[PDB]
């Protein structure tokens, strides 16, 4: 893909509905919610969270805290099959050592859609992202360091993997309005997880 950015198509397929029993397992503790922007927006993308932190938006901006803001206990656990699959998927593009703490866990609807944004909020940027797409198709915008800079429209289909870190750790990316449609594991959505080091 770009410096640093693989697309590894369908990495996560044979893992894929053992994922999407453990993303309704994480849901029963911590259910997926349409968080609110500092601004006062909710979003149209649906969220939750597993493992130590979790990304949440709060009034003084986005930050990751270890309770869950609206039940008020922790966010569950790193599920077994996330957490090996992660890490395969890792030593596949080229970061061997990575160590997540935290995974963000994103439900699509149809429309919903997750503006162009750099994933900022993390201290230590020699780790990478690991973004895995789940169920129903979606295009993906890969662009660089300006929000005026060029942007790669990819289509990400169930089982997708993209890692990106090094000199694309900072770019700018987001997905485009969900087409309507249907996949038999999530049947109406697309379901996203993105692991972190965020500690
Ligand atoms: O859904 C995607 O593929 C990207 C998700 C993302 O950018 C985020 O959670 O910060
Ligand atoms: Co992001």
């Amino acid at each position: 893909l770009a410096a640093g950015a693989v697309i590894l198509r369908r990495f996560a397929f044979n893992a894929a509905e053992q994922l999407i029993r453990d993303i309704n397992d994480v849901a029963s503790q911590s259910p997926f919610r349409q968080m609110v922007t500092p601004g006062g927006y909710t979003m149209s993308v649906a969220m939750t969270n597993c493992g130590h932190l979790g990304w949440t938006t709060h009034r003084q901006g986005y930050l990751y805290s270890p309770i869950d803001p609206q039940t008020n206990k922790p966010w569950p656990a790193m599920p077994q099959s996330f957490h090996n699959l992660c890490q395969r998927a890792a030593t596949a593009a080229g970061y061997p050592d990575f160590q997540p703490d935290a995974c963000l866990i994103n439900r699509y609807a149809p429309g919903a859609k997750l503006s162009l944004h750099q994933d900022k909020d993390e201290p230590d940027l020699r780790a990478p992202i690991v973004s895995v797409s789940l169920g129903l198709p979606a295009i993906f915008q890969f662009g660089g360091l300006k929000r005026n800079d060029p942007l790669k429209r990819l289509l990400l289909e169930h089982g997708d993997v993209v890692v990106w870190g090094g000199e694309s750790r900072l770019f700018y990316h987001g997905i485009q309005p969900l087409k309507a449609g249907f996949h038999p594991l999530t049947i109406d959505c697309r379901y996203n997880l993105t692991f972190r080091q965020a500690g």
